[PDB]
């Protein structure tokens, strides 16, 4: 109960649409009451609403051209019908969220994207206005669609994204209407659009978007979110901003925005956005493309800001989760960026910072070193064991097995470990015996070999960015292992 | 005869589609003869075919949702119906080519683009295959649509272009099926897509497209087109290639393709593609972004190739039109690029070329100078007159009047004139008294003031690229007038 009892529904739906079609033609604009016929046909949307839940035979909907007509109706003179098609669409796409079956959805989705669903959605979305509680709920469900479409098959999101929605998402946030549950959701959907998608990063930037991002986070510079909903949004604005930064051209744009300045302010005043503020910084400096960003940082006393967080980490603990490797990971990586990138008069300041107070900072580095190495050492034994145990079991170590293993090293802080070794090295090739001595003086004292450190660099270098290009990749890899000689 | 006699047609058309719709549902795949009903409904397309010619009431077609359904049918299990919708679509878009009326088309078009017409066209286009003479004619008419849509409102072309068609256009040309009337047309439509559109240039390049372009022109390196149709295509491949080059990133890509090398080959063997080959070169070198391209040129004996064409221009005359300023314009501009751009060991070679044979090349430059100045002088008197005459008439000189005037100076070779003055200057700031003397020795002798030349530079500098950015613009402008002191 049932199969194809719906197929009457589909047939009925078409017959409905048609009769409406002819009726609209008969009655010229300004005919008040041809309406009941129009209203009646959308009761059948609401009925079809029930369709989703039925074990999906979604193919019915597409070959029999429900989809198309449906999409068609997203443009209708009256919004109630549009809204109705969206609302319906949410529920075939949420339920679709179910792990299985795939056949119904995989054909359905396919159809929607073939039909430029988003293009159409946004058109509707554009006219949809005035926060009539019913209108408002319409956009939300529009967004919903996207989330669901994006969650399931995250490609329709890029093409669909550009089609229009991305543009609109950008407008809504800038809107000077007060914060509401919908402004939030855009934020959710933006981040999704950018999640792992370079083209959408290029597009957002190509729309003065980073200014927008920045401004929105701007307002919360000196004072926390009023609600824990408003917070969730903030954090979505952050995730979005980072994702763009992973795209290289956004870097200059972030810089022409007072991106550093502000992330610095947010750091200088230590609540509560401090935590992500630092995660942005990391990203803005990360590559060679992070290179002006690194210089600018230093020029605005970025060093005064960062190094303290190097010497000591909070909060032990703050209920919002900013700890505790998370924090070090980003600090180190920033330092690691700066050393690799920085040159000239800014480089030198950095290095001085490593000779301060009898190279307290180098003492610090090594405290961090053993901490994380201890961690990892131990991590690895565990894995050794499970490797041996897998041979007894006769379980084959596997690409998916090595996935699970990598994560464990990461969880143990492999990434920070590298960065601190890298740094360590990067400082031992600055021709300052003080630090070189210190490092070595501390490895001796005791029980840790330099070569242990080198084994890690090589691992760091092997993978060494994942990845720009095999030219950039092997060029860098040279560079990195290059330091290993004078180390 | 008639109005809305068609509106029966529209109503009929819908009723047709519907009945087909239900019939397709009734009969499962593998039912051989439900067909007559399907065939019958497309006679009404062919009837509607007649609609276009009727004074356009095209709005009827869109509010009454002919468009949408139509678009809908671009996807149909049987191609005859698809083809039919395209063929129909050609004829509402060609006739539409008529200067007026606008109301019918402006609404129609609007609808099509709102409906992702191209996306849909290309889908059809993708399945359309096998050069069934009828299929083949289908793509052609697909292309036709685009031309017409693009001619009328050249924005739908970019968005539509990216939607899919641009991708396909790129595939078709690379296809190793022999040359035919359709391969040609793509070529026409490519060029249109790129005509004045930066995004499409970015897209083409982002698809290894320039390799394609280059290869296609590649085959005709050492030997002319077999037909004068194949020629027309070649020349479309050129126009396309140039247009991309106007986009900066295509420059490196053109370079990583052996773009120079080949355009050089095509020059070295002087037929018949020589003419455009040189026009490409110009473009590849034009800006600061032309700067590696300028260096590479010199490194491959580009100077040996270019300067001869400087000293003497053919053909006096070759029936294909490559003359006669057209040719000089490009030579000069190339030299002008090289002087502005070139530095180091390549710059010097260039300059030597200006001291050769007692600076024969400088003698040459001045021959060109007076020639073009003579031309322009005279051009300007004519305009003065019409300016005076317009005051008597009481006709106001006008932005559209200044448009007509500019063209006349251009026709008289303003652009080459600047370039040669620019060059002249660029050579008089190389600290080589020989040339500086010569220039001056020749202006004296006689009757031409240096300042006359300066007045032109300023005009050149004022406009001076149209334009990258007011920073780049006023930066350059400084540069240019900078030379005017030591001149």
């Amino acid at each position: 109960l049932d199969e194809s009892s719906v197929k009457k529904m589909i047939l009925t739906f078409e017959k409905r649409s048609y009769k409406n079609q002819e009726l609209r033609i008969k009655f010229p604009d300004n005919p008040e009451k041809f309406m009941e016929s129009e209203l009646d046909l959308n009761d059948i949307i609401q009925e079809m609403h029930v369709v989703a839940t039925m074990p999906d035979l979604y193919h019915l909907l597409v070959e029999l051209n429900a989809v198309q007509s449906l999409l068609g109706l997203l443009g209708h003179d009256n919004t109630d019908v549009s809204i109705a098609v969206v609302d319906l669409l949410q529920e075939l796409t949420d339920i679709d969220t179910l792990h299985e079956s795939e056949e119904g959805a995989e054909v359905l989705i396919d159809a929607l994207v073939d039909g430029q669903v988003v293009a159409l959605l946004v058109q509707n979305l554009e006219r949809l206005d005035e926060s009539v509680k019913e209108e408002a709920d319409g956009v939300h469900n529009t967004l919903a669609i996207v989330e669901n479409m994006a969650e399931f098959r995250p490609e329709m999101c890029t093409e669909g994204a550009q089609q229009g929605l991305l543009q609109w998402l950008l407008k809504r946030l800038k809107a000077k209407m007060p914060f509401d549950a919908n402004k939030l959701y855009c934020s959710e959907v933006l981040a999704i659009l950018l999640q792992d998608n370079d083209e959408n990063r290029e597009l957002l930037g190509e729309l003065d978007g980073i200014d927008v991002l920045l401004q929105q986070l701007s307002v919360f510079k000196r004072h926390n979110p009023s609600t824990a909903e408003e917070q969730e949004m903030m954090e979505n604005l952050f995730d979005s901003l980072c994702s763009c930064l992973m795209l290289s051209s956004n870097r200059e744009r972030f810089l022409k925005g007072e991106g550093l300045q502000l992330m610095n302010l947010m750091l200088r005043e230590k609540k509560i956005s401090r935590s992500s503020a630092l995660k942005v910084l990391d990203h803005a400096m990360i590559g060679p493309e992070g290179t002006d960003n690194c210089h600018k940082f230093v020029d605005i006393l970025g060093l005064r800001t960062i190094f303290p967080l190097f010497m000591k980490s909070p909060r032990k603990i703050k209920k919002v989760g900013t700890t505790e490797k998370e924090h070090e990971e980003h600090v180190c990586s920033i330092l690691a960026s700066l050393l690799r990138n920085l040159r000239g008069q800014q480089r030198t300041r950095l290095l001085n910072k490593f000779t301060e107070n009898d190279s307290e900072k180098v003492d610090r580095l090594m405290e961090l070193h053993f901490k994380y190495l201890g961690a990892m050492q131990v991590a690895d034994k565990k894995i050794e064991g499970e490797k041996h145990d897998m041979v007894r079991r006769g379980e084959i170590i596997d690409n998916d097995t090595e996935e699970e293993f990598y994560l464990r090293r990461l969880d143990a802080g492999l990434f920070v470990l590298q960065h601190i070794c890298y740094i360590m090295a990067e400082i031992c090739n600055a021709n300052v015996p003080q630090i070189r001595q210190r490092v070595h003086q501390i490895l001796n004292m005791r029980g840790s070999s330099i070569k242990i450190v080198r084994h890690i660099i090589k691992e760091y270098a092997e993978n060494i960015g994942d990845g720009r290009s095999p030219e950039f990749r092997e060029n860098e890899q040279k560079r990195i292992l290059g330091l290993l000689e004078n180390f």
